[PDB]
């Protein structure tokens, strides 16, 4: 009776590997996915060059230079108290081509070299294996994750890691976000989940279905073997939640919601119940999507499902049956959306629900009945650094503390099994969309431009002691 | 691939036993709490009286006399061409009282005979144990369902029937939309689902949720039983399914509307998972809601979890956040609710949406992956008798066949496991919620008006050879 969460809730900060790290050559690492994604903006995409092109500026390359700076920024962490941190092991560090039968010496004791400093400050790993990173190299030369090579690829990936890290990493995610490529609209999901590179003509959809069916194999495939390591070993999927709701009581809107939900999660039905949704099936015949699914697919997938769900929580949106010719009520991410308009937005448009998280956490629940872990909440926006030298980022206090909230109500009010929070991006590094330092979501301000300019000297900001504070009250005071 | 339909496809008509049987005292039958309950109409209540009084009008006692004509009654259906027939066995026809140690012999034939006569015909019984119609006598001496000792009884009762008519239905369901009580501020379902009387001052929730409980056990039993007498049995719940819509996008709404679908359908969680979702637990604390709950009753449930989810679907709801004072988000199904502003509705205020059936089954298959079985559906009207001498209810053709193409959608484009579709009061019967004959839901009229006059005489309407022709083209020509 202290508090309303549990005394051992896992209060962290997450990045990706890829994000901060930098030191892109260092080790042998081997040339990634994001390292041929140069930067961009609000509005303006990232261009995915065939390879590393000159007069191209790739912000993924430098980064933050966590790889040299982790010592001071763990420290940091620890300063706030960290019950975990979240990060990926950058599959390029480990198996640089993809291919090699020996993972890559420095790349391990590089990451045994990480966990060893959080374990020192009593904090907890929290691992993703592939976090928008893969061989560029498996791009090239096997398609990505449109090749059943692939699978086994990763698979030997996993085990390595799973068999070093087996005393120190308590808690693994296999694939981030990897419903993302429900958009295989644009290309940014499906060569960032999959590595997939569409050449004019093709069937992205198509594409697309079959490389998150091979990842989901693959993904069931590492649990199984985990555990086999590890029987403690707590290993969960990683969803992207933006929960979808009807923009009216129009029937035809519930439905086209409903159905969208069904495209967007049946990945998590998928590493929840072991099998696929018979609506996924169905939708595959009318489209005449062919997938390669062999009877020991699906013994696998049956047998590799998750100890919890994993998911990132930033917005929600709203969906209407306005556009025409879609009497099947098919689901497009790109078109079928509108504004929400009892909300507001953050710069660059993403629509702050706080209630919607809430909502989240319900659905999971009611669906599943398994653990569940916020592993990616945050809010980006523009610092501006005050005359004392620090950022006063309030509307980044508001933004988290109304989300905490909700989480809270969630447990306390609803019963959800919550294992932790882990606010996205606790330090500022390159971002995921558009490749910006201006967009920024961390306690710790970092002197790094967008034109590639600063000291990279690392500056708390107001938000540092407060998210302190939070973790010290365990959610009492915020 | 002779249609969308499996060839085996169940359908047929529903009644219940107290809604049409009549000889209300033949055979020695208790006293039910249908036999207490006076007529009304749309608008006015029927009346609870403290048993059998005179100068008051109760209709079930005749209803239309089914209990001597069911020969005739049958015949019309097989000629329909049914391929399922579901009432329900009156418990007040086996046990009168309800506690006696032996059955009702005149009762247990009579059923004997009925489902004979179904047999003849090539159609299958579909029964349900408990259909608003318990022995009033268990009402005044034990206080219905918030009795523990009424489990025995009614495990008893269903023991006999299973025993019975082991080799003859094949299709169970125990209590008919058990969750019907989720309102528990009118008298209704209380007193229909679980026989409660409300006494002034009585903490009416809670003393509701407490009789779920033992029903939900009770069922739980049941099913167990069930099985050791014939694992072939199929015994299923019986949920009213009325989706409930956030009225628009914001996200109050949106969580109004998820709540208030786990307070209507928590039943439909603890018959198929076998336990109850945490937020019940937690809800019942913050009220101080005691209920008394053995480490028996949860071995017994997670033990009895049913083999397929019968469910009557009439309409579908909306609801918002305008009631004040609400900060948990309560659901008051008196007080959330408003209207529909997209749909058209029946006379009595029931809202046509037949889209809504598409949600709900793709919502049980999502939440549960079980069998599912629309074993009520239909649309109370007034019915004009034409110059031909048969009522030209087209509008009650509208009704069904718009439902049967969603449910088609469902099960053609979704993959849903639908067992058969069962439309409700397909002869012209004594209606629920105001014990009215000119509310009509029937492919066949009987002559009897609600002043109880007539020569019950039995018509078929226009919409009787419709429905014979949609069964005979198992779905392909509405
Ligand atoms: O603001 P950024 O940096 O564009 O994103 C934030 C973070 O959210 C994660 O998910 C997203 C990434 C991009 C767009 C949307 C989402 C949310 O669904 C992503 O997995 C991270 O790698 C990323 O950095
Ligand atoms: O039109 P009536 O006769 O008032 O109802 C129709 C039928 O629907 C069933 O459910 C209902 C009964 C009453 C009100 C609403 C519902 C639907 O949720 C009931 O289980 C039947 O016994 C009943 O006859």
């Amino acid at each position: 009776a202290m508090s309303k969460l549990p005394e051992n809730f896992l209060w962290g900060g997450a990045v990706a590997a890829h994000q901060l790290e930098g030191g892109w050559q260092e080790g042998g690492k081997g040339i990634s996915v994001a390292d041929v994604m140069t930067a961009g903006r609000h509005g303006v995409a990232r261009e995915i060059t065939a390879g590393v092109l000159e007069g191209k500026y790739y912000p993924n390359h430098e980064a933050i230079d966590f790889y040299h700076h982790y010592k001071e920024d763990v420290k940091l962490f620890a300063e706030m108290g960290f019950k975990c941190f979240r990060t990926s092991i950058a599959w390029t560090r480990i198996f640089p081509k993809g291919d090699e039968a020996e993972p890559n010496e420095a790349g391990l004791q590089f990451y045994d070299d990480l966990f060893d400093e959080c374990l020192k400050y009593g904090i907890e790993p929290v691992v993703t294996l592939s976090h928008f990173e893969l061989p560029y190299h498996l791009v090239t030369e096997y398609g990505g994750f449109t090749n059943r090579k692939v699978i086994d690829f990763f698979v030997h990936f996993a085990e390595v890691c799973f068999r070093r890290y087996k005393d120190k990493v308590k808690y693994w995610m296999t694939f981030n976000e990897i419903n993302n490529q429900a958009n295989y609209q644009e290309d940014f999901a499906p060569f960032t989940n999959s590595g997939i590179v569409y050449k004019e003509g093709d069937d992205r959809e198509a594409i697309m279905y079959q490389a998150a069916h091979y990842e989901l194999v693959a993904s069931a495939r590492a649990v199984k073997i985990g555990h086999a390591i590890n029987p403690n070993l707590n290993i969960g999927c990683m969803v992207a939640m933006c929960p979808i709701y009807p923009a009216t009581c129009n029937p035809k809107d519930i439905l086209m919601a409903q159905k969208a939900m069904q495209k967007r999660y049946y990945f998590a039905d998928v590493h929840v119940h072991g099998f696929y949704p018979e609506h996924i099936f169905k939708y595959w015949e009318r489209k005449a999507i062919k997938v390669d699914f062999t009877e020991r697919d699906k013994k696998d997938l049956f047998e590799g499902t998750v100890d919890y769900i994993g998911f990132s929580y930033y917005m929600s949106f709203v969906i209407d049956a306005h556009r025409e010719n879609n009497p099947y009520y098919d689901y497009l991410e790109t078109e079928d959306l509108v504004k929400n308009p009892y909300v507001k937005a953050s710069d660059w448009d993403w629509q702050i629900d706080p209630q919607g998280l809430r909502y989240a956490l319900n659905w999971f629940t009611d669906m599943y009945h398994l653990p569940l872990f916020i592993v990616q909440n945050g809010f980006g926006a523009i610092d501006q650094v005050e005359a004392d030298g620090m950022v006063h980022d309030d509307y980044r206090i508001d933004y988290l503390g109304a989300h905490i909230k909700e989480m809270i109500k969630a447990v306390d009010e609803d019963g959800v099994e919550l294992m932790g929070y882990t606010p996205w991006g606790c330090i500022d590094l390159v971002s995921a969309g558009t490749g910006e330092m201006r967009k920024r979501y961390g306690f710790i301000y970092v002197d790094k431009d967008d034109e590639g300019k600063g000291t990279l000297k690392r500056s708390p900001k107001l938000s540092f002691n407060w998210y302190k504070e939070v973790i010290a009250s365990n959610g009492d005071d915020i």
